[PDB]
């Protein structure tokens, strides 16, 4: 597989040379965001912790259509501030329960070297 450590310093510049089929081979779940929210990649590790097929969430918008129960200050209000700012590095645990049994996870959202992107990465806690 990939080896990249979740919670790296310097994992954005380790993920920009990666296409969608190297981000499957990540330990960890990876979602990219733009900054509405839509879902642009989203990798394999993280489809089996939600259930969610990584080939149909793309292009969803992840607050409003997949994960409605992040939409709340905790963490989508969180996100809305490191867009508008411009700058994302926060790190917190956070409980998964829309429509599949409720999953403990550990989230670490950061702003991608890309302009207006997003990471979302994601592991069991
Ligand atoms: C709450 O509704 C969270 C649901 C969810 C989180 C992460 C995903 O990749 C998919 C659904």
């Amino acid at each position: 597989m990939e080896h990249v450590a979740f919670g790296s310093e310097d994992i954005e510049n380790t993920l920009a040379k990666m296409d969608d089929g190297q981000l499957d081979g990540l330990a960890f779940g990876a979602i990219q965001l733009d900054g509405d929210g839509n879902i642009l990649q989203y990798n394999a590790a993280q489809g089996d912790i939600t259930g969610r097929d990584p080939k149909q969430v793309i292009g969803k918008n992840f607050f409003k259509d997949v994960a409605p129960c992040t939409d709340s200050p905790e963490f989508y209000g969180k996100f809305k501030e490191g867009v508008a700012s411009g700058n994302l590095n926060t790190m917190f645990e956070y409980t998964f329960d829309y429509q599949m049994t409720p999953t403990k996870v550990k989230v670490h959202m950061k702003k991608a070297l890309s302009g207006d992107s997003y990471w979302v990465f994601v592991k069991r806690v």
